[PDB]
């Protein structure tokens, strides 16, 4: 499966508000046009498979709505403006139009076309630019600019026509999609996550069940997660902390078979409804962080978003990530604000009785295989020295250290670094080396010599490496099997059956927050002398979210499986699911909490509880 589907039609922009109603004046047809033209101006729309729109059938509509409400809406095309206004007064924050029933059927049908495209392996993922939005509509009521619930349609449709048992819905719109929650509150097969402006119930829709204490009812208890922002102005740090410490661990433990996104961009800076301070680029990462789920099968559906400029920018960021283009570096990240930390600690505590991870106590890639080893590399890869490179190698040899093979590996390292950093030609790479010491020294020092302010080293093995963590230029993440006794603040040391769950927990809760706050210019991966076979691909894919994806992996020893997985993850292929994760060993959880308490003073992004005032 390859490619991304873009589903859009100008007909969904042919309905508008016909009377004066300041509540709805923001929901304009231009939202679609500005969006699509955005993807057109940046050349993104041309790279997507343009799947056409269809109407949703009556049975498909009845999957999520009542026949009475369907018959009521079905009659709006026959009403004049006075009758339409009277009909709109019967619901909250909603207007109807002569074409709105048609357009809502088109929006639902576009969502279903996207679901069919993704599940039939015709495309890897995709986005649907639809209108009206859906996540506020309920079984027998239009609500909040929404007529029919597109995402609930998608989930129920996937369940019915593909026998899916686990679906994840991520609603990053700034409003609480109460329609989806109502639809799946007793359903443990569809996990609904939603962050939303709440302000202690004073923000629309002013529902007590939008609060963190609504975990779902009945058999679906623990499969409805609400994260209420109780203050405006939430930044990139708040969003990323919500992902790292709430959504992503639950998601990877859940192991969904399909991910559907209520992509509402009224949660971005500039929007008059959300009033948050998140830059559009954050949506490149919110997308990217979810790609390893469901083997990449992601369905992005448009919801809110009303600042035309920031809306176009955020849509472009999302599509950029869906196509696999390098995610942009996010700087200035730090601790979440106190209100966000309160919301996060509350939702974690209440959900801990369902997810034990929350309990507390009081050419894209290049490949340098061993000489003579001919490999079958994917279409986004290529193989490998010059006079300048050989001169630099001779210089470092006569200055700091006669194998000829190690010299070849060093020249290849210098060449791939030059191609990654001093050019847009190559993004990331992988080299099989012999001597780990000399290879790592050359790699790190030459990366620092190139315009690389900071470097994030990720070493899997034991013993000490030749890398100094004194100055604020290098951060080391060591995955070992021996004692830690960590002392430096620029290092994260980590020490067989429960190893997969523990490693994923450590990656989502400790590695990614520190690494995102660090904002490196180059990630340098090392693997000594094979439990890593279970997790290494996920780590590579998730760590590519930094340094614009520029990652140089050094592998000490040939392993066809490990090399294949490394290059596949680096080149952007789909990651295979880990299977439903379980519980890590309690000693490992205690060790992770100790590392967090050790590092969270310097690295605020590690916090998931409001700090204690001395
Ligand atoms: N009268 C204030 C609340 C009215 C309202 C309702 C919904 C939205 C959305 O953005 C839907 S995604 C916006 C405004
Ligand atoms: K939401
Ligand atoms: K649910
Ligand atoms: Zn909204």
């Amino acid at each position: 499966a390859s490619g991304s589907a873009l589903i859009f039609d100008e007909e969904m922009s042919r309905y508008k508000l016909l009377w004066t109603d300041p509540e709805c004046e923001i929901e304009v047809p231009e939202r679609l046009t500005v969006s699509y033209e955005a993807l057109r101006t940046h050349g993104l729309a041309q790279r997507c498979k343009a799947v056409p729109v269809r109407q949703a059938t009556e049975q498909e509509i009845l999957l999520a709505h009542s026949e009475e409400y369907l018959e009521a809406v079905k009659q709006t095309p026959g009403m004049n403006v006075e009758e339409l206004m009277a009909f709109s007064k019967k619901y909250n924050a909603v207007y109807f139009h002569q074409n709105i029933y048609h357009c809502a059927k088109l929006a639902a049908g576009a969502t279903l076309q996207l679901v069919d495209s993704v599940m039939k392996r015709e495309v890897r993922n995709g986005m649907a630019l639809v209108r009206p939005p859906g996540h506020h509509s309920q079984r027998s009521a239009a609500n909040g600019f929404c007529v029919f619930n597109n995402v609930a349609f998608a989930a129920l449709y996937a369940k019915k026509n593909y026998n899916l048992n686990r679906i994840l819905i991520v609603d990053w719109d700034v409003h609480h999609g109460q329609g989806i929650q109502y639809c799946f509150e007793e359903d443990p097969s569809v996990l609904y996550f939603s962050w939303h402006r709440y302000e202690h119930q004073s923000f629309w829709p002013n529902l007590p069940e939008s609060d963190y204490s609504s975990v779902g009812k009945g058999k679906g208890s623990g499969f409805n997660i609400n994260l209420p922002w109780n203050k405006v102005g939430m930044t990139n740090s708040d969003y990323l902390a919500a992902f790292f410490h709430v959504l992503l661990p639950v998601a990877y433990e859940f192991d969904p078979e399909l991910v559907i996104v209520s992509a509402g961009f009224d949660s971005a800076i500039g929007d008059p409804e959300g009033e948050m301070c998140a830059l559009p680029e954050i949506f490149a990462h919110l997308t990217h962080l979810l790609m390893p789920l469901a083997a990449g099968k992601m369905c992005v559906v448009l919801e809110g978003g009303y600042n035309l400029t920031s809306l176009g920018q955020s849509v472009c960021q999302t599509v950029h990530s869906l196509l696999g283009d390098p995610t942009p570096r996010i700087s200035g990240l730090g601790t979440a604000c106190d209100s966000a930390l309160e919301s996060i600690q509350n939702v974690r505590n209440v959900q801990s009785s369902y997810w034990s991870s929350f309990k507390h106590l009081a050419v894209r890639t290049v490949v340098v295989p061993p000489p003579g080893v001919e490999l079958t590399l994917p279409k986004n890869c290529q193989h490998s020295i010059s006079e300048s490179t050989a001169k630099e190698v001779q210089r470092i040899r006569d200055k700091h250290f006669t194998d000829q093979n190690i010299l070849r590996s060093l020249g290849n390292i210098i060449s791939v670094l030059d191609r990654m950093m001093r050019s847009d030609e190559v993004c990331n790479g992988c080299v099989v080396v012999s001597d780990l010491s000399v290879s790592v020294q050359c790699a790190l020092q030459h990366a620092l010599t190139e315009p690389a302010e900071r470097v994030l080293v990720v070493y899997v093995g034991d013993g000490e490496l030749p890398v100094k963590t004194n100055d604020g230029k290098v951060f080391l993440v060591q995955i070992c099997t021996k004692e830690t006794e960590d002392k430096c603040v620029n290092r994260l040391t980590l020490c067989g059956e429960s190893l997969t769950a523990g490693f994923m927990q450590a990656l989502l809760g400790l590695i990614l927050p520190v690494a995102y706050e660090f904002n490196p210019a180059l990630v340098l991966g090392i693997v000594e002398e094979t439990r890593l076979m279970r997790v290494w691909g996920h780590m590579t894919c998730l760590i590519q979210g930094l340094a614009r994806g520029r990652m140089l992996t050094l592998l000490q020893g040939y392993d066809k499986d490990l090399l294949e997985l490394t290059v596949s993850a680096l080149s952007g292929a789909s990651i295979s699911p880990l299977g439903p994760l379980r519980a890590p060993k309690p000693e490992d959880v205690e060790m992770m909490e100790k590392q967090r308490q050790r590092l969270q003073e310097r690295w605020g992004l590690l916090r998931c509880t409001v700090s204690e005032s001395w």
